């Protein structure tokens, strides 16, 4: 996997697929030069740091090449910042779940459960925490098989970083492990956390977590040892692999190496550990 550097006349952007604080993605189609291979791919325009800066943070997110990772293409440089990436087709995993669930049995669950560690595995592997991981920042391919993706809160440590120290930007409080809240600390095991509030919203087929509760209460709550309550589809085993990564110790956590075993088990037999009614 490398790097393209694309000129504006390669590519054409056909409809936007949603828009946020980072800035807009469209569905779009790359014709590379000369290659006449017309290849659909999301662009993402960016809402400035040298061209070299850019080309360089792009050159290793490009470098980011696993089956459950969504990658970056290429990339555009002009008045904007404009990402190539791979282009997944039935959008966000989130408003995935949320609309076909009462088509979606254990089997699919369990699997993406499965895909979404071996991605976050492989980001580790890379020495890259993710720091936003939400069913919102999971895209799905097809039915079958989802990739992570990333829009700017990922953080590549150092050599000899154990940590991510955060500064002011803004946070995700209802995903964050305790630790990040009160400390702005952020870590693989911090990224286990948000996992684990991540399968909770897939088991729920979407849901709300700590729902319509201020988020300045949620550090309070997860300090008196509350946390999100068991989905109705899940046997106790799933609840308490979802309660292991949100531990207050993190080193007490699961790691993405160990949660890719557990959940593959439970794959294996998956109406043993999830209850879905005509599953099937
Ligand atoms: C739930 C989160 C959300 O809606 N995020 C939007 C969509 N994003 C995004 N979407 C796609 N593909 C897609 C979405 N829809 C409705 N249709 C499609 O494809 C036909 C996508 N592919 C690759 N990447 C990076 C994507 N991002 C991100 C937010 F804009």
């Amino acid at each position: 996997a490398l790097l393209r550097i694309l000129k504006e006349t390669e590519f054409k952007k056909i409809k936007v697929l949603g828009s946020g604080a980072f800035g807009t993605v469209y569905k779009g189609l790359w014709i590379p030069e000369g290659e006449k291979v017309k290849i659909p791919v999301a662009i993402k325009e960016l809402r400035p740091k040298a061209n070299k800066e850019i080309l360089d943070e792009a050159y290793v997110m490009a470098s980011v090449d696993n089956p459950h990772v969504c990658r970056l293409l290429g990339i555009c440089l002009t008045s904007t910042v404009q990402l190539i990436m791979q282009l997944m087709p039935f959008g966000c995993l989130l408003d995935y779940v949320r609309e076909h669930k009462d088509n979606i049995g254990s089997q699919y669950l369990l699997n993406w459960c499965v895909q979404i560690a071996k991605g976050m595995n492989y980001l580790e592997d890379r020495r890259l925490v993710h720091r936003d991981l939400a069913a919102r920042n999971v895209l799905v391919k097809t039915p079958q098989h989802v990739k992570i993706t990333d829009f700017g809160r990922a953080k590549l440590l150092g050599a000899e970083e154990k940590e991510y120290h955060a500064e002011g930007g803004k946070v995700p409080i209802k995903w964050m492990a305790l630790e990040s809240i009160l400390h702005r600390i952020y870590t693989h095991q911090s990224d286990v956390w948000s996992y684990g509030v991540t399968v909770w919203e897939l088991m729920t087929f979407g849901s709300k977590p700590y729902d319509g509760i201020p988020a300045s209460e949620i550090s309070s709550i997860l300090e008196k040892g509350e946390r999100l309550p068991q989905p109705p589809i899940c046997t106790i085993d799933v609840y308490m692999i979802m309660r292991k990564c949100w531990m207050i110790d993190a080193d007490s956590r699961p790691k993405f190496r160990e949660l890719i075993i557990e959940f593959s088990k439970m794959a294996r037999d998956p109406q043993r550990y999830l209850v879905i009614q005509g599953d099937e």
